[PDB]
């Protein structure tokens, strides 16, 4: 349980950092 | 407990997912 | 340390639904 | 193992807070 945990919490980084490059890309 | 920590997380990232997507189609 | 998890993830609950609060506005 | 997923929550906690705010700064 605990390292399909850990899976989840990964790709929701890689979301966020998605969602980063569209605001970094947006404001410029 | 774990495991519906799991599921919660999962939901999480697919709301990141259409927040991302919805951003893109935005700004294009 | 279980309860703090959930406390967590409640508030990203929170700030999730806040922010399609925010595209969608944007998106208005 | 949970005192690091909290704070793993905790930092995606204040990467949605600081998404919020962008996006309200793109909107105004
Ligand atoms: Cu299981
Ligand atoms: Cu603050």
């Amino acid at each position: 349980e605990l390292a399909a945990i850990k899976e989840e919490l990964a790709a929701i980084k890689x979301e966020l950092a998605a969602i980063k490059q569209e605001l970094a890309a947006i404001k410029q």
